[PDB]
């Protein structure tokens, strides 16, 4: 069946900025599930989920009689997904139970284990997400068998459709590096945005780099891919022990016994995959990965044994019955329980990459430590495994729930509590004059506006104009920025802020924060009056304002637009179109096509263009809120071409006197080139618009200004 | 970026099931086009066409002044991808200007069109459609060229991105037949549910079949084609005639000039595509087709010199000068005008396919009879015009504005007008209630009621409930439909209908139409309330019984339900998985997902199957409206397997005895196979859902009883 991607592969695709439409979405429009969560008896989920670890399914029996270490894997694959660059993957929607991520080969038996849940989550039905079933339960295991853990949150709803995601550009599942698709370049550089070494990976091979079997260089891979879902190496090496103190892997016969991934398989499975013709197929005879490897003395109980194995021996490399390369200890008794039968020990086994937590000299001083103080590592793995599974559901205001700790953590991103009575409309409308008497122009007032709120991106519900992070490191110093500006217009907006905040009675007053935006919503509203309309933007206080001892410098480091086609942005040269970029920008803006159009033909007129470029401003009104940008580049009277100097760039001429009328980028040409979006563009571009075009841009600033607004909801 | 149809190229596709949605849309959720529509200056509008018409643009110049033949070209493709099979293509949703209609290779050269037309677009704004203007267009040209138009509807309201069709499966653009994705097998049998000869056609090869120059075999593709575009022998020899009185074609150089079709040009085309290398590119110059012909001694002016030439010389095979296949006169004059040089004239010239109207031997009677009666010939041919570009909008209510035809054409379905007072809330429940009291059970209600609105599809709007079609040959007859069942429960309805009607006053009745559905939905009521639930259906009174003579048998056969999965129901063994026949079903009655999924789950429960099978009845309790079907079927303790007989039905026994609990086809388990819809299923089979099952059940089945009533719109 021959489809538009099948003729026109490397068109844009906008049907990313059209999902989770309510359409896909079976709960009613007025569904809110933070308020089906919070009259879940969450003790009571708990108490079944207790029960579930010791009650083995005879179709996939659970190995020790407990089904805790698969869960934990479950769960540390759900979250394992994450990366840092553009916040995606993570366990925070669910999708392990969608394509393609179901179906991963590093996935494989993880169907077992969400379909062990389906009583559970059939009996407490929409007041418990999928979502957060997946990492209660990871909970649960750990606490059955006797590790604290630090607390836990609810609040991820489910969703009802694969996320869009690149993960790699492979035609083949765990390609090896180096091949036409390489996710490597120069000197083993993996590239952004991705955070695993092979296509189907959550992190890196067990067995070690390519596959081969050395711990130190595996190591360079795990401490690489690990920063790249926000963990250092504290973090890593507290994760990686503690979950390998639990459980086992499976290898038990060669893997060409294993059949078709879940959405390759024939209807029959109803769902499951990789049904083995090893054997039983399951149980004594499952095979997972191809490895074969029990950790610990105790797989069903926290210990330390980890560590004392991983530094109590040496360590030979050996083969799997499936032929994966695996460590087994020298010289040992066969200490190790098996799982299915108690007359029957093993000698202790190892990944490469757990030998990577002895070999590697920053690792071994973690390890030692660790090994030396096992309160220590149980608080690290602690503290790791909630961030681990936290690390992509927002700021703190979103979780739910009894066992939301109350310990305020770096990674969060935190906010002050607002203390103050709130500003008022007639305050705002007060503030919004002595802004624009202050002098600052629309342009200033927009881009700020737009700079402080624009970092916020619904893939981990990082950013936003909450906290004026602008004002600190490292925002106030990113190029996009235009550091010298904003540094004078953050000290005009102080100045009012401070004369504003005198003068109030019963301790009433505004932070910056909402200044900053209160102070764009009076840019949009002024270039409004400029095109003749009157309009009020709506405008919600309650923002805070972050210190810098509460601001993460590194972690902020990923929120840098180093691609904003909203402000004809692009940092240097790169291998992606910068079309592209911007549908990657608007969709971690939560934009629709219609959206992420009327924005941009806004911003282009209100001057919001880093540097004060003329690239698609096209208008004779700048800073009045028209329709201009639409009506010019839709006007066939003039013609494009890319310049001599630079391709990326476009001079609009004349077509009858050759006159040069203006010049654009790819991102400004878009709208008049891609069907879809031009049909938009057409729209807000037509006689009868200027008013819808006026209403619209309002609406889709408002929406922006407000994205991390989770206190509101 | 590898993507899920990459990995898995045969899983069943959702997503277009959620097109279309709110957020693709730039109008608000209450703009209502109709009501744009009516208040549009329409005389207004096409006096700005008929000035367009001769103001020709220098970047695409009118050939002899006047872009009449462009237009209607241009219209007669908009119309043209129309398939009686499906109800898919044709004018109604504008779709000429999106992938991939607008860069088909016999769309060459209509994005100039197209863009011709963009300042009356944008000065009317979202009053007038493209979907609309297109059409307008057409008829202007007409008539600015002296042909008197049937008639005129406006109401196609615009869409926002491309409709997901079936084009076929071919991977090179105007692929020859027999190829390893021939849309032709057997003797030149064209595949269900194509309309065309090659992919990226209208409807056949302008050189003859597969660029043969046989004219009567090219006759043949013509009345398949045709056919399948819902047109007899009279109507299409009056549309090519009448075509072809207007205009040329374009071959003046080698298509090796050709460049890159719209979606594959580079940004700076703004939309355009096909620029040509050869002389200036355009006007005399122009190549679209590759063909070079002009029909007529007066291409800007209706004649009757199609047939005078066609009838008049013989004719000779020669070659265009980029080499195509093509027809010109022995021994005549130079007599048809140069499009560009009043110093030359050329010979009369015919496509292949012209010929044909004069060489096949039951055209060519039809083509004399036009040729001697002049007046026939512009009757047939305005009257064909005004099918062509309205057979895909449906009912007359949906035909707005004040050129609308008042005479009644078979092919619109009609109905009659409805000239007595309604039944009212106190009828309604006086029916319903004689309704169960007369024995027609659930069961019979329910497939009644079903199987008359279920011939609906909004593809061209054809199909549903009113009428009462479902009495009438050909729908009384269909094996999907029971015949002796049917007309078992028809005369019981009847006999209810007689009574009721014969006590009543003032001219109050009841349609057999609005029964019938009534009765659907008292079966509903009864349904539920055997499963313990207080429900009262919504009904809206209103349809009316359409005759025999009002229903043509023919144009009836293509809706006949082949394959429905509502009613576990495949009349023969098909090359597309059954599955993927409940989705394209599903898309066609213009449901979501999650519709379809309960809609489906409910119907099994309710007896709606054909035959009355057991495939999919997952319950103990039949003909009580409950969630069994979900629940039943995502129960782990049952293992499915396909039968020894029979691969496309499935057993499912007792995972731990090995029992026979149930059995199902693939429509029934994909819903626990397909990762997207077993998250649907889940929702309705959880234990909170039982309510939410039996309200949004009897929400999508109203919305199933209504899809035709655009009287109520
Ligand atoms: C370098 C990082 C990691 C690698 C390469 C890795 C690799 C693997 C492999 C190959 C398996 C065997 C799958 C099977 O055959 O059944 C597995 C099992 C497991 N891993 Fe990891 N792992 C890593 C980090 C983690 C982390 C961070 C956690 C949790 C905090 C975790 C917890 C587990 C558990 C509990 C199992 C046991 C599953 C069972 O009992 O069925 N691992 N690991
Ligand atoms: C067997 C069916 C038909 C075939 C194979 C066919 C083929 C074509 C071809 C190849 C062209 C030349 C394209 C170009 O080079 O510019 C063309 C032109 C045209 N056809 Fe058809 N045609 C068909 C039916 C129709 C019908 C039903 C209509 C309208 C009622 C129509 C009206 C036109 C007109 C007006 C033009 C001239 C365009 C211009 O002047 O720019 N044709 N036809
Ligand atoms: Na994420
Ligand atoms: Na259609």
């Amino acid at each position: 069946g021959t489809s538009n991607r099948d003729w026109w592969p490397n068109q844009l695709d906008l049907s990313i900025l059209h999902r989770h439409s309510s359409l896909s979405d079976p709960m009613g429009k007025d569904f809110n599930y933070a308020q089906a969560f919070e009259k879940l008896d969450l003790a009571a989920v708990k108490r079944d989920l207790h029960a579930l670890m010791t009650t083995s399914q005879d179709w996939w029996p659970a190995d020790f009689g407990h089904y805790g270490g698969l869960f934990i894997r479950m769960a540390w694959h759900s979250a394992g997904t994450y990366r840092t660059a553009d916040g995606r993957g993570g366990a925070g929607e669910g999708q392990q139970r969608f394509a393609p991520l179901n179906s991963w080969p590093e996935n494989a038996n993880l169907d077992k284990a969400r379909r062990l849940l389906w009583p559970i989550k059939q009996k407490y039905g929409r007041a418990i997400s999928w979502a957060d079933l997946l990492i209660l339960t990871g909970n649960v295991a750990l606490e059955s068998m006797g590790f604290k853990t630090f607390g836990f949150a609810g609040g991820r709803a489910d969703t009802w459709e694969p996320e869009d995601v690149y993960w790699g550009s492979e035609k083949i599942w765990l390609e090896l590096s180096g091949g036409p698709n390489s996710r490597y370049s120069g000197d083993r550089q993996l590239e952004n945005p991705l955070a695993a070494v092979q296509m189907g990976l959550i992190y890196v091979n067990p067995e070690g780099p390519d596959g081969n079997p050395d711990p130190v260089a595996a190591a360079r891979d795990i401490r690489d891919t690990f920063a790249r879902m926000a963990m250092n190496d504290e973090e890593t090496v507290a994760l990686i022990a503690g979950g390998h103190t639990f459980g086992k892997t499976h290898g038990a016969g060669p893997a060409s016994n294993v059949g078709a991934e879940p959405e390759a398989a024939g209807i029959e499975a109803q769902g499951l995959g990789w049904k083995s013709a090893y054997r039983t197929g399951k149980g004594a005879d499952a095979i997972t990965s191809g490895l074969e490897v029990t950790w610990t003395t105790t797989p069903t109980q926290w210990s330390h044994n980890f560590f004392e194995n991983l530094f109590g021996y040496e360590w030979e490399l050996t083969k799997s019955p499936a032929g994966a390369h695996q460590w087994v200890a020298k010289g040992a008794d066969a200490v190790i329980p098996d799982a299915f039968d108690p007359s029957k020990k093993h000698r202790p086994t190892m990944l490469t990459t757990d030998l990577s937590l002895r070999f590697d000299p920053a690792y071994e001083k973690i390890s030692r430590r660790f090994h030396e103080n096992p309160e220590q590592f149980a608080d690290a793995f602690a503290r790791a495994w909630f961030k681990l599974t936290h690390r992509d559901m927002g700021p703190r205001a979103r979780y739910l729930g009894p066992e939301v700790p109350a310990e305020v953590l770096l990674w969060q991103d935190p906010i002050p509590a607002v203390d103050h009575p709130l500003i008022d409309a007639a305050d705002a409308a007060e503030l919004k004059a002595k802004v624009l008497a202050s002098g600052l122009t629309v342009s200033q007032l927009v881009s700020t506006a737009w700079a402080a709120a624009s970092t916020f991106r619904g893939s981990d519900k990082r950013g936003g104009a909450n906290g004026a992070r602008i004002r600190l490191a490292p925002q106030k110093d990113w190029e996009a920025n235009q550091p010298e500006q904003l540094a004078a217009v953050l000290e005009t907006l102080e100045a009012i802020r401070t004369a504003f905040n005198g003068a109030q009675r019963g301790g009433k007053q505004v932070s910056l924060a909402d200044l900053i935006v209160l102070a764009g919503c009076a840019g949009v509203e002024q270039a409004a009056k400029n095109a003749g309309h009157a309009v009020t933007v709506p405008f919600a206080p309650g923002r805070a304002d972050a210190s810098q001892e509460q601001t993460d410098v590194e972690s902020m480091a990923v929120l840098e637009p180093v691609a904003d086609g909203f402000r004809n942005y692009l940092k240097g040269k790169y291998r992606v179109p910068a079309e592209v970029l911007l549908v990657d920008k608007a969709q971690l803006l939560t934009l629709s096509a219609p959206e992420m159009t009327v924005l941009l033909g806004g911003l282009r007129v209100l001057g919001a263009n880093v540097g004060q470029s003329r690239h698609g401003v096209f208008t004779a009104r700048e800073q009045a809120l028209t329709n201009d940008f639409f009506v010019n580049l839709l006007d066939m009277g003039t013609e494009w071409k890319p310049t001599a100097a630079d391709a990326d760039v476009f001079e609009g001429r004349d077509r009858a006197t050759g006159e040069l009328k203006w010049t654009g980028t790819r991102v400004d040409l878009v709208f008049g080139s891609h069907s879809q979006l031009r049909a938009l563009a057409e729209v807000y571009g037509s006689a009868d618009a200027q008013e819808k075009f006026v209403r619209d841009f309002v609406a889709v600033w408002n929406k922006v200004m407000n994205l991390d607004r989770f206190d509101l909801a």
